[PDB]
């Protein structure tokens, strides 16, 4: 197929500095930090990620896979690599995402997001998973938290750099390992499904082994109350056993638009129109000579 012209670059660790830690886990430690360019005269906002500390040939293997996936894709609503730093241990650079992953933000800010919110995000992750799609790449990881937040009005995926989440997997990937595009739909399934629920965790309290018969007997997750049948339909679309049955990501992109045009007639929110979040008024942004990894190309 076609020759992947991608093109890998190659940090400097003097060209970019740590302000802070943003998290640290399992995958090891990602850092608020600022990408200076040679003499650009430019401030770029980075997320630095690091293997924890330790050098072991097999870890460095598992972060170039991710550099490599990362580095391939070009869209507006899916995360992208800005390079690489080849220091003892290799370090990941990608553009800040100042609000953090979706799941948390709908989880710490449930009492400001209206209908409209709600259903651009749904939009712009279908958007962007119709890119993965374009481009023949299948996430096998489409959740909330595996959705970055630029700004509470621009959202776009990650972690499609894995190419196990039970709850989250469509019924031919946990009963025959099948990872399709139309299993990545019933993972948007869900993954609406947490938003409309404002963060709720699908089947809580239920254990991973039960959900294969769950599914099977044809329980789901259930109808969040702020959604109408419109909305709900839908998800329950998205979570057929017959893949083919299930919506494409460009219907869904369609679907939901439709439905972004008079958002109050899909979601009932009490207390919407009098709802709102940051956005570039007063304080939404050193910070001289700063500018956004989406508006510096070289
Ligand atoms: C702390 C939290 C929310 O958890 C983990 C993680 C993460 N993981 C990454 N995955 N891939 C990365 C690359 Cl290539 C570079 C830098 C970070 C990552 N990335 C971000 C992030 C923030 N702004 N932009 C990216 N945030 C998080």
């Amino acid at each position: 197929e076609a020759p992947n012209q991608a093109l890998l670059r190659i940090l400097k660790e003097t060209e970019f500095k740590k302000i802070k830690v943003l998290g640290s886990g399992a995958f090891g430690t990602v850092y608020k930090g600022l990408w200076i360019p040679e003499g650009e005269k430019v401030k770029i906002p980075v997320a630095i990620k690091e293997l924890r500390e330790a050098t072991s040939p097999k870890a460095n293997k598992e972060i170039l896979d991710e550099a490599y996936v990362m580095a391939s894709v070009d869209n507006p609503h899916v995360c992208r690599l800005l390079g690489i730093c080849l220091t003892s241990t290799v370090q990941l650079i990608m553009q800040l995402m100042p609000f953090g992953c979706l799941l948390d933000y709908v989880r710490e800010h449930k009492d400001n997001i209206g209908s409209q919110y709600l259903l651009n995000w749904c939009v712009q992750i279908a958007k962007g998973m119709n890119y993965l799609e374009d481009r023949r790449l299948v996430h096998r990881d489409l959740a909330a938290r595996n959705v970055l937040v630029k700004t509470p009005q621009h959202v776009k995926i990650t972690d499609f750099g894995r190419a196990v989440p039970i709850k989250w997997m469509a019924l031919e990937s946990i009963l025959h390992r099948i990872y399709t595009h139309q299993s990545d739909v019933w993972s948007y399934g869900v993954t609406v499904w947490e938003l409309m629920t404002f963060g709720s965790k699908p089947y809580d309290g239920i254990p991973a082994s039960e959900i294969s018969s769950i599914l099977e007997k044809g329980e789901r997750l259930p109808q969040p109350p702020i959604c109408t049948i419109d909305v709900y339909m839908i998800m329950v679309k998205c979570w057929m056993i017959d893949a083919d049955s299930r919506p494409k990501f460009r219907e869904l992109i369609i679907e939901f638009s439709k439905m972004a045009r008079d958002p109050q007639r899909y979601l009932v929110i009490q207390g919407d129109e009098r709802m709102h979040l940051p956005s570039p008024t007063d304080s939404n942004f050193d910070m001289d000579d700063v500018v956004d990894a989406d508006e510096y190309l070289i």
